[PDB]
């Protein structure tokens, strides 16, 4: 069903655009987006933008899901065995180093947009398995596998190195709860519950201890979805079945909700066509560039260093498109420089939007092209 | 599974009878308790205690369940003929008339106090079932369906008609965004969508919109309920199978924790011997009193005019028992008196967990005794 995901998403993008661009509307679309919402507990006190808590909400779930597929890979998939999962993890690993080293080079010494280092390093795995469907019959499933590992290992790597980054930030307090909550759920899997609610009810304890700040309540859903059993032991599983009923929600409501909520940027307010600044450029050659000059050069070196490919997938040709397909970042990217530009700029913010729009939308496009032939 | 619920049930409420009272540890259980909680959306300022957001949250669920149940009944149980529920709702219409005549009789003009007569008028369900799955397998399921009928149509009936008592709290914002709601799940119901996820989101976006209102955000998940698909239409059933879901969870968790929550009160602060105040005496009437009689006048009546009982229940001796056994209000009584007079006064709150909690222990004692000596002896060689 990831055929209508992709149109679904690109649906709410589209319209998140015309949002925050027609001026009758474009007032109200960010009033309502950076309206205040504070929570008060006694003494607690906890603020956040509208687009903080819906982001924080949406990615925790988002996660969740990731996190449970990833659990399956690891045990159960493409990245169970250490010789199948070689390809997929040095594909990933140097699909991430290049983007960004070409957008460091293209940002060196800039301490304010040196953080969003992690930004070209991601990959919209709906939009990239939404327009992989788009060719239909001709695609093979290694392909579908290959790709959907990518974006996970690459998003998920980023996601786990800016959450060791920012630590200046957690309290004592929200650190001894998470730790407590984690133990619980450790403890409620090795004493093995098949009840998904209880894991999913301490977890949302783990969010809301880990709330002031999105990349840990982001890992939270992650540190989830990795606690829930997986063995087949009950006749059931409890992971593969929640994440059964997780993939329709994620796809038509978590994701294009996000995407109507942080793709929308202004052109009607201003579009200097001085796309040069160091973001938009740096983020465009980190994606354009970066992104499938990483993948195909880590894949030769992979083939040479003993390590083969994943079957009747021609490495050569298709590989490098799908190289090529990682330079989507579309969604993941947004909420990646939601993460590094949200307390220093609002403006920031916007520029990089616009640089992932312009990076993405076209190698989305080219991709398609260069594929529909092979 | 209605068994370990009970006892996790009392043990729930009597550990928090132990956090209440001893000295190291009910001021921590008030502080918690009585904390300020709000959230704040630009201009939205919505606030109530730690106790306030627990109870309707708590109490949200609780009457989905009893929403989802009640339409079964109302359709494919003993709630669906005309012929069968008679009997049931009889017996519970005047289980509910004498409670509250034999409390307002007992609070004759007192406008603060008149508002707390539906709290006779309760019975937690949980505990009835609870004490009944004492006496084992001597108890028959007519019994259990007839307990767990009168529990339900005496709390949704409380539960409507407050509702419709108090409006004037309700801005015409929520009214409108609650309507809108109401009417997404008409349209998702007769459009047939058997994904039940979506009509618990509806139902949350209407919670939250008369959350104002502790009685119309319960009364919200029995709208919820009451919403979700029900025919076998799709091979298996949403509403069956929810309800299936929520059973256990309703049972272990939500109960005990309300319990553990809202059944606390200090006697190590204050206990004088005269509990002879208007609202302890007039609930303990209401309900030691109020219910038996209520229920078996009622069905004496019953059967005089036609209509019959239901089979192999002694209707002389254990139907009266149970009539007693409807008198235990303890849970669902406390909910009514804390939305009663949780506004007016914190102190009368106090006092009705005292009337209900002497109310609700003495006639679970008294109705099991009176009962185990009316069931069929399970022989054993
Ligand atoms: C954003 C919101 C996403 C999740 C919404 C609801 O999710 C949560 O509620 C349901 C409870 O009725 C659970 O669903 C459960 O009952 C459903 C039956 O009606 C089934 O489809 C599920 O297999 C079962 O696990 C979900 O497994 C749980 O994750």
């Amino acid at each position: 069903s990831d055929a209508s995901g992709g149109i679904i998403l690109i649906i709410a993008a589209i319209l998140a655009m015309i949002m925050a661009n027609s001026g009758a509307t474009s007032g109200w679309y960010h009033d309502f987006l950076e309206t205040p919402v504070q929570l008060r507990v006694g003494s607690l006190e906890i603020n956040k933008n509208m687009l903080l808590w819906i982001n924080d909400a949406l990615m925790a779930v988002f996660f969740l899901l990731v996190g449970l597929e990833v659990k399956r890979e690891l045990m159960q998939g493409s990245l169970a065995s250490l010789r199948q999962a070689a390809f997929p993890v040095i594909a990933a690993i140097g699909g991430m180093i290049v983007p960004t080293l070409l957008y460091l080079a293209f940002n060196y010494a800039d301490p304010i947009t040196r953080e969003g280092w992690a930004i070209p390093a991601a990959t919209d795995i709906a939009f990239a398995l939404g327009v992989l469907a788009l060719l239909g019959s001709r695609v093979p499933l290694a392909l579908k596998i290959f790709l959907m590992a990518l974006a996970i290992i690459d998003d998920l790597g980023a996601i786990i190195i800016i959450a060791l980054f920012y630590t200046n930030d957690l309290s004592m307090a929200s650190l001894g709860v998470a730790a407590v909550a984690i133990a619980v759920l450790a403890v409620l899997n090795l004493c093995g519950a098949r009840r998904t609610g209880v894991y999913i009810l301490v977890g949302v304890v783990l969010w809301t201890a880990v709330l002031k700040s999105g990349v840990h309540a982001t890992l939270a859903g992650v540190i989830v979805g990795f606690f829930i059993p997986l063995k087949e032991k009950h006749g059931r599983s409890p992971a593969k079945r929640l994440e059964h009923v997780l993939h329709p929600w994620v796809a038509y409501l978590i994701l294009p909700l996000f995407a109507f909520a942080n793709a929308g940027v202004s052109l009607g307010g201003v579009t200097l066509d001085g796309l040069t600044s160091i973001l938009p450029l740096g983020i465009i050659a980190g994606m354009l560039i970066g992104k499938p000059l990483g993948i195909s050069l880590f894949c030769w070196l992979a083939l040479r260093l003993k390590l083969a490919h994943l079957p009747e997938g021609t490495t050569y040709q298709q590989i490098m498109v799908v190289g090529i397909l990682c330079g989507i970042g579309f969604t993941m990217s947004i909420f990646i420089a939601s993460l590094a530009f949200g307390s220093v700029d609002p403006e920031l913010i916007n520029w990089a939007k616009l640089g992932i729009l312009v990076g993405s939308i076209s190698s989305a496009v080219i991709g398609y092209s260069w594929l529909r032939v092979r």
